[PDB]
């Protein structure tokens, strides 16, 4: 329900100082801003652990307005907003509109206390005693679960993994901790990350597990997932998904220039040598000096049926053979902009930025 | 079990270089010392998120010798070990003795590859309806087992929800700034004194903020007071003592049997004569450079707890402790006096944190010397010399 | 001078943004104005040289067809300074593309080992019979000098006591040593465009010396806007990032008026008159136009021991102290744990004080919402009645 | 001057708890021991940046001891130890032995006050002749006590700075700096001995050693071992790894044998230690080799062939402008399971649910 220019403008607005905020909250109905930062705490919530269910009252306030949401926690059920009868509140959770654009969007040093507001039982005669001793502890794991999406806390990758069905890590891969060393410097930028592969193939349902996996990991970003087939379900605030084919070199240079430049580029997608070269051309330009350009599941090389060859020195047209001419260009628009290559095991990850330091009269 | 002497001499040794690891496995039965490990991994584990039960193989491997142990990872039970046929195995992971002893209670960098061997569905004879019901168990409870092996630190608020401590999230939101104190004591091999187990009376409750310092620091002794047998909290890396904290020769027992302690922490009582009298005899015995911790101070302002409803009336209340600290540091900045003659906390004292219900003292030499003679003492003379 | 303080900050803060920022700054402005803005700002930022043999560096900045081009005179003991291309040996060409050089200087950026800049080596010398000559002459200066300026081109964290001893502040070395109090406090906000103010420039009543304090802000925070209060007039310290204010600490209207114009502060730094009454009418005054999640420091509170700065022998009796007022915080960070009263409604300061932290002469006061909840009424308020509540049977 | 194995002891004890640091200090003199730190400080110290020369006291205590170290601290000289009437005494510092063990050699977090005392003018009395030296030797004794005190730390220095002090950089510093705290071993193949000292300075807690076939023994001082021998005789490439390896890092110049290097020395890396190849053409090919030893695990199933000692060892690669760091480690997260489909239309069906 919210306008995607508008979600970049605020989180770009959000990073700023104090005349930026106050620019955010006039230039927009706080009540809608409100709504969006709801959204996004909804997606950052970790999953509930308590066994009897609470309500968390968060107020966002601005000015003179108050904007009350009561949020449901309970263990199995993914955090959402309900009616204020649906339940015991365990605590009111206060917020200044600002503050809260501060924690979620901003570009700030670690706040250990005065973020906020917070009274326990709040609406709590009678059962007075008997209600202590049934959601004491349910209150205390639903709030540390509401305020765990509260802030930019940096979540644990091979975590999310799980969490999102995403095979990145646990069984077939083992890519997260590689990704968290590459990936964690550019956590307090607006980045724009680009991911060839949403996942799910064909079927209906299944997909784009790592994209919410960047997303979270991103708290100022906005992730765009391009994929063969539909991919219209998995959208969400601050996830877009595009149809279109990584071979098409034409149709790549199209949705870079509308959508880019990127500081992080992934290819896991069809896994086709010749897709992956393809990608990687009509790509790498788009990367923003000081970007990434990842590249997954090299495995494929060896197999013709991916079009690569068993005898690793037949290379000429694998992603192996990629690897080692930018090894080449490390020591065309490509030669003239790497400056590193870290290869690990199914994954690779290619530096962007002018290869031209340490030059030296060649006589 | 596994002795305390022992304990601490493994870990000593494992945070060194190759020299020490093998000395290490040759000063103790590598399979006692297997055991010992799997002991640590089981308490080091997150929860599994995974619905169906599947068995994580850990193997431990030193020279000729390879030691298997099957664990059963599961949501909303504790891992633990079983035997090999007590379910399906996922996922075989394998460690080298040493590794893992590096991994677990080593100082060491991040190693986000090569410190270990897996093997995915390892009996698996190719096996579909397996796929379909298990990859996503064994991907899950692996994710949980190896998490386990290794020495990432954890997030203290939620350790508070798992392990039922009020640190966090209702009463009190202590966990962020005792991350921030505690964090870079992680690779230390820490002896860290809690005054307050917790349970009070009860037979059973307690040890909740025991076990999160336990998994917050992976080369740490802990050891917690209380006046009530806490004997049941007891376990690899935790020890509960039994007495009162009140009690200055006690205290000074239990601080030479095992002190020096980096990090002491007063949960206790919250009796402020308690408070100011577990203080006086404790730090001495914080190492330079460590902590104490005094939390709830609320009941300052409590006379049911010996504190005072104005906050002025302090003489005797554990902020008027924390107001005295602040004279403490500033000790050097008195008039010269031949009589008078600066004390051990005077001397000794570098630093006060305070935030609501917790404050941190800073042990550690004060003796940067007081702004010199020469220096005028007055406004207009300073103005006139410093032109 | 040239650069406006508006456009300056304007400059920092579309620094701070993705490309579309970037471009949109290149666009708003001249960028050969931009170039000019950059280079101000690099020459106060490198580090003294250490060559012994004069060089000139290079430095080339490119934006579309346009190139910039900047020759560097650098040598030990001198201020790195602007000089004609034929004024010297060049040692090195240095070139950045503009934008890259303003994520560098004023952006918010990942580190970055390579790829920001190129760089050529003698990039001027001729094959000749003097070249074998010119390289043993030139090549350890070349290295050196080059050094310096790269180490002006970027954001990489100063070491805070290295700049006390460099700009002649007696904020660590001899006096004090508040400088590693100061970084572990102030290292987290040098990402964020941080508005700095400090009471006390240094200097007192000579027209010349002073500003040593402000200048090591604005090399620790490279986003920075930097104020300076003194009751003197301090408008030859006032350079990029730096304005210094003439007024009176104790005037509070005016410190309300110039926070209201200059404000809201990350940080604010009373290094002044050290009289205790100063101090206390400064903090009233000035916390309220703390940011939250922002700092307000006092340092040397030793006078407060003092009669001549209106302090006290006897510790004891510290109502009117700095010291008295570090007293009083704590009480303030307490305050909702008091019993409750009808009458008593909690101040200011007793709201927005999150944390204190007290070192020898220098105590740090963190601002930010106090609402966090007393301890309910139904928690027992004496000892014992706790052990049985608690106990479950 | 000091024993090379007794400076591997005292820093292997002075990274230990309080247990440790007392074994240590009743396990050997404490006059030696404060010798050595004094060595050990010396080498640390940054450039003087003082005109007026100044004396820096520094005061080590342990027990009934007090070793007392004058230093003199100039621009443009190297701090030395001399005696107490050759020159003003500016600053008294005092540290707990134990105290500066630790600062200087132990695994200890961020200590900003608190490790030591310092006592200004320590020595001057007076006050109508006092004057006259406050206004000349208050600069130069903050400057001295700083660059004194920088040396008594373990704070990471500048490798670019270093670079220039003893006559790129940014790519070290990326993959070495968390070894820091650990008691490495650092080999550097071929040796002036600039950049053994720079890795003495970047690692406090560890023993460097260079190999080179001249004699540069002249280039050995405290945690700094030169030998020397054929880097192209493989056996003794293998002998002296087991004699002073295994290494956390071993650092090849292949500029001025890099193969042969290579397969004798990777062994003797520790897992998750760096193997670093600066510079050529026979350089190159060992890097893209090396990307498929990385991948070894994913060739299709062979009876004739099996895995290389590096296809098993190899978890990384980093490739620089003329510079690679190879990451040693376990290779063995297994290939993509037989069951995953090898041709594309095949896995697109297989993962498709229907
Ligand atoms: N030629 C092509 N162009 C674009 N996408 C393609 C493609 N061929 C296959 N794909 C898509 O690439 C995806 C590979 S699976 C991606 C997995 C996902 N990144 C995750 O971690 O969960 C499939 O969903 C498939 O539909
Ligand atoms: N005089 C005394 N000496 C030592 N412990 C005492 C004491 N009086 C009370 N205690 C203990 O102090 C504890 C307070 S509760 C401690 C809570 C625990 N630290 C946690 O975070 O979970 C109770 O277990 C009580 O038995
Ligand atoms: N009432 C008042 N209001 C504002 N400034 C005052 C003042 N009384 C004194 N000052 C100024 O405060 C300064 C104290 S010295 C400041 C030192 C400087 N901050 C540094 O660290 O380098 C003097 O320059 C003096 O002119
Ligand atoms: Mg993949
Ligand atoms: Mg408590
Ligand atoms: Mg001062």
């Amino acid at each position: 329900e919210f306008d995607e220019a508008t979600v970049q403008d605020v989180v770009r607005l959000a990073g700023g100082h104090d005349s930026e905020l106050r620019e955010l909250t006039q230039k927009y109905d706080p009540a809608m801003i409100s709504r969006l930062l709801v959204a996004e705490i909804l997606s950052r919530c970790p999953p509930p652990s308590n066994d009897t269910p609470v309500l968390v009252e968060l107020a966002i306030v601005h000015g003179s307005e108050r904007f009350r949401h009561f949020l449901r926690v309970v263990r199995d059920s993914p955090i959402r907003p309900v009616g204020a009868d649906e339940g015991f509140v365990g605590m009111l959770v206060e917020y200044e509109l600002t503050e809260l654009l501060r924690e979620l969007f901003g570009v700030t040093h670690e706040r250990p206390a005065g973020v906020r507001g917070t009274k326990l039982f709040p609406y709590l005669d009678e059962e007075a005693v008997e209600q202590i001793g049934t959601y004491l502890l349910a209150a205390q794991q639903g709030t540390e679960a509401v305020l765990a999406g509260c802030g930019s806390r940096k979540p644990d990758l091979s975590e999310l993994s799980s969490r999102y069905f995403t095979p990145k890590f646990g069984f077939l891969h083992w890519f997260t901790p590689h990704y968290d060393r590459h990936f964690r410097d550019y956590r307090n930028q607006q980045v724009r990350v680009l991911e060839i592969g949403v996942g799910g193939y064909k079927h209906p349902e299944w997909g784009g597990g790592s994209l919410r996996m960047w997303k979270s990991f991103f708290p100022r970003g906005q992730i765009y997932g391009l994929d063969i087939m539909d991919k219209s379900h998995v959208d969400e605030l601050r996830i877009r998904t595009i149809q279109g084919d990584q071979n098409d070199a034409e149709f790549l240079d199209r949705i870079a220039r509308r959508y880019g430049p990127f500081d992080i580029v992934i290819d896991d997608g069809s896994h086709i040598n010749a897709h992956v070269r393809t990608s990687f051309a009509a790509l790498f330009p788009h990367v923003r000096p000081g970007g990434l350009y990842v590249i997954e599941d090299m495995w494929t090389a060896y197999w013709p049926g991916f079009g690569g060859q068993a005898d690793p020195q037949e290379c000429s047209g694998t992603s192996l053979g990629l690897l080692k001419s930018l090894i080449d260009a490390i020591q065309g628009y490509v030669d003239r902009n790497i400056v590193g290559l870290h290869v690990y095991h199914n994954v690779a990850f290619v530096e962007k930025g002018r290869n031209d330091e340490g030059g030296i009269p060649t006589w």
